[PDB]
């Protein structure tokens, strides 16, 4: 305790490379420790059809390596390995919120 009981959840996303090889894109990460939010989801593509990612989901891990504090190019180098592994795992995370005001 004294660490933070509840605030954000990570969500894992496996994607196989057998059809299009990962229907997402990756942007941000422009300085070493800028945010790495899902650049795009390829609509109808091999990630969108897995139904596990949304555009702008903040990444955490790519194929086992924590992208946090690294850059865009860092992940570009990872994807160039994951595509040989013939799948990837993409752990994203989003702060858990509730609290109405208007709707």
């Amino acid at each position: 305790g004294s660490s933070g009981s509840s605030g954000y959840k990570e969500l894992d996303v496996h994607l196989r490379r057998m059809e299009s090889g990962f229907g997402f894109r990756i942007l941000g990460g422009d300085e070493p420790g800028q945010p790495i939010l899902i650049g795009a989801v390829i609509a109808m593509g091999s990630a969108d059809r897995d139904g596990r990612l949304h555009p702008g989901d903040e990444l955490v891990y790519v194929d086992g390596i924590p992208v946090a504090g690294k850059t865009h190019r860092y992940v570009i180098d990872l994807m160039h390995h994951a595509a040989r592994n013939g799948q990837v795992n993409l752990t994203v995370r989003r702060k858990v919120l509730s609290g109405p005001s208007s709707g």
